[PDB]
RNA sequence: ACUGCUCUUUAACAAUUUAUCAGAUCUGUGUGGGUGGCGUGUGGC
């Protein structure tokens, strides 16, 4: 459910995979929807992505009417 | 007095030869690191 917060386990906030990762998040687009906590390692969700927030290159309406027609 | 009478609406371009569909790293202050050469002399064994 949003609203949660959700991170890696405490043992291995060292390794190289989880700093290679949380690096190449911190490259990507940062979410105004998702508080990322690169330091932390951890992310924040708060509600899911509206209308705004998302790609723009997509069909769903169509989908939507393939699945309900 | 006694060389001196319009000339006519502002700078005035270099770029150049297959060729394409563009074609992860943003760290430290753990620490070693912050007088002799020669000569001469004496004495000893």
């Amino acid at each position: 459910s949003p609203n949660d917060v959700v991170s890696i386990r405490e043992k291995a906030k060292k390794q190289s995979r989880v700093k290679a990762a949380l690096e190449l998040a911190e490259q990507r687009e940062k979410p105004t929807w998702l508080e990322v906590d690169a330091g932390k390692m951890e992310g924040t969700f708060k509600r899911k992505p509206e209308r705004s927030d998302l790609s723009a290159d997509i069909n769903e309406h169509l989908i939507v009417e393939l699945y309900s027609k």
